[PDB]
């Protein structure tokens, strides 16, 4: 099936991935250079005997097929077992805080991996239009420059030397919840960093596709204040979050001073809630239900045209508000229902497809919970772990045993696939399984 | 809003409910008689001053509302001496047909009435199940009577074969009419374990629980009965799921190598799997010879509950079937959105009208599920025991097996009231009280 074209294109892809492998070498390192050489060699052998050129789902799978391989070689010789080495590689990879447990070059590379993951996750994410020319690089390069320079200067304000500010900035690009120390923000708590970082968390997560027009000099920004459905819904949930935090604070009478109670409390609620992953609280001053509630909050993750693939506003919104239309259906079946919350008329093909996706998603959820518990994992610690795993924050808080090294490595391989599913569209592998497809 | 016409009909309804309140009075060795008199008095004061006569959802809510109005009065006063909230909870436990035990301990007359309550609940739930056509003449009362006579007589004679005196056979029969999971002793079959009863009862369980409205044609005399073998999908899907259940039981038996003899292992093992699975509620196993996942798996099995036209209202074959098969259509939609999908699993062409409602019902159901889990844990209940309890509660079997502490006398009584409403919600369509909360409705 035209294998000659596929070999050269795939080889070029592996070589291109390999070019971006000199990151630790800047910090005087050799295995990563070796990976570039081996894959480049692969590209070279693929490239020359075959010259001819010319499905798509196969390509997407091959895309993230690649991303998965690679990044596992320098760890078998960090002395850790091969399954654990692979698991750790994925742990560093995909911005998942999968801690079971370093060199200063490797650590820089790990934060760099977060950088690579962050840019990579949002580039083919709005490039699915042919299945459902490279000029977007510049406009993306400008927005990024604004994001990183702003973060670095913001860290600088505290007074740390630029290397430290840059180090923290690299750590927070694709937040997995990692920092210099295991405590996410407990080890260093300058007030300016906390306030500024929380602002970064709010601004950086929900929406950048909407502001793509910002590249054009039309000045369409003040229009978005009004009639933006996302803004009203999102503000209602977040403001409600603030009010409940305030109420909880008053009920327990935790901190009398405003600054610690508001910044620290707000920081914990926002950080855990926003799927950030920076957690430094054992939730003892909070009741037990707050960890459970927060975990449910963790499920709500990502925004439309955002870094994280999770349940979105429009999907839940459609179910609820469309659900309201269904409530109206319950009142009367003779009654035509057509309501358009959005400015456009909405076609009935997409809505049905979306909730169907949710139903299949539920099936996957059952598979993940049942499978992980089924493999030999404990009912509760794994239960919290699966909730956390699907979201991609970290270890399960309830009945804490954060580091699972002694769990079965084949299941660990399953954990890798599950977290990968957490980031990538889950049903790509699903298309592979079906018997009608063969 | 024409209140004079609601007063007489509702009063008549209360009096009618009261008419069948003489059940313990047959067993000498008064409060229930008092309930009949008080409600009859209520009907009387609502019948003579008003002579006039004349929405519908209010009436259905009201019918369900009537249950439990006079099901809790005789328990505050007297052998059952228990607190008022607990008395109400206990009343609902017996009445709801759920197995909500707070006590260990099972008056002969009161107990007879309790089993009788199971009889009342069993016929009552089925009768109004198909009477919802005006919103979505009483000639059915004899055709259901023949079928019911067949069911009760068959159960009694079946128990009689074992060799117990007819009173004991009838007692067990009354106990198994609507299946709470109760017997003379707390263990379902541990106290008496005769083999004929076990085999016959399992047959009873399989036949009784699915689907009897298909066999409503059994009353008019015709030959339609052989045709159903190839006629219905329900048989292929249901048989496939049950057979798979048998195979997994067989394979888990051979993996652990539990019992070498085939009589005990197949009947006891099969009995346990089917009984826990079929929303029956008869449980005598602590699941130690089974791994821990089997209790979890069984609880998931408990969620699958009811057949279309069956006594219990729980997720069904057609709903899940629609999601998966229609889901398959959805699966085929990722391949080409340009591709028209129209498929009819059933004999008729199926309309796109009802189908959105089914999954919408599931979505709303999930919302309710979140409310129940979050609310019960939120009230002050424990993490895990409550979690198993809510799964079990929605189904209406009994206690959560995992980390078992079935009896919860010391749990908060207002939440216990919430538990009562939750289990009732399991039995009746949850939404029937959801149309009250909406502000657009007022």
């Amino acid at each position: 099936m035209q294998f000659r074209s596929i070999i050269r294109i795939v080889g070029l892809l592996l070589a291109l991935f390999s070019v971006t492998m000199l990151a630790p070498a800047l910090v005087a390192g050799v295995p990563f250079v070796t990976t570039f050489f081996v894959l480049l060699f692969c590209g070279a052998m693929c490239w020359f005997p075959n010259r001819r050129h010319k499905d798509g789902f196969l390509i997407v799978v091959l895309f993230w097929t690649v991303l998965g391989s690679a990044g596992s070689l320098p760890f078998l010789i960090p002395n850790i077992s091969v399954t654990d080495a692979f698991f750790e590689s994925f742990s560093a990879l995909t911005t998942t805080g999968a801690t079971v447990i370093l060199p200063k070059a490797i650590l820089f590379y790990r934060q760099f991996l977060q950088w690579f993951g962050g840019m990579g996750i949002i580039v083919l994410a709005v490039a699915i239009l042919p299945v459902l020319i490279a000029e977007t690089a510049k406009a993306l390069w400008y927005i990024y420059l604004s994001l990183t320079i702003a973060c670095a200067v913001a860290f600088w304000l505290a007074g740390m030397t630029p290397f430290d500010a840059i180090s923290h900035s690299f750590s927070t690009i694709a937040i997995g919840g990692f920092s210099t120390h295991d405590a996410s923000m407990g080890y260093f708590d300058s007030y300016a960093i906390n306030l500024i970082t929380v602002v970064f968390l709010l601004i950086s997560a929900c929406n950048f596709t909407l502001h793509f027009a910002a590249f054009a000099s039309g000045g369409v920004h003040p229009k978005y204040y009004w009639k933006d459905p996302e803004f009203r819904a999102f503000i209602f949930i977040q403001v409600l979050l603030f009010l409940v935090c305030f109420l909880l604070l008053l009920k327990h009478h935790s901190y009398t001073s405003p600054y610690d109670a508001f910044d620290q409390a707000l920081f914990q609620t926002v950080s855990i809630s926003t799927t950030a992953g920076f957690t430094t609280t054992g939730f003892a001053d909070w009741p037990l239900f707050l960890p459970v509630l927060l975990l449910f909050s963790s499920f709500i993750g990502g925004c439309a045209g955002s870094t994280g693939g999770g349940m979105k506003v429009i999907r839940i919104l459609l179910l609820t508000l469309q659900g309201a239309r269904e409530l109206k259906r319950l009142v009367h079946p003779r009654a035509v229902y057509t309501i358009k919350v959005g400015g456009s008329a909405l076609p009935q093909r997409v809505v049905d497809a979306v909730w169907g996706f949710f139903s299949a998603y539920a099936l996957v959820f059952v598979v993940c919970m049942l499978g992980l518990i089924a493999t030999g994992m404990d009912e509760l610690s794994a239960f919290s772990a699966v909730a956390a795993t699907l979201n991609n924050l970290g270890p399960g808080l309830g009945e804490v045993a954060l580091h699972f090294g002694d769990v079965n490595d084949k299941a660990k391989w399953v954990l890798i696939v599950s977290m990968l599913f957490g980031r990538l569209e889950i049903f790509t592998l699903l298309i592979l399984l079906t018997p009608t497809f063969w």
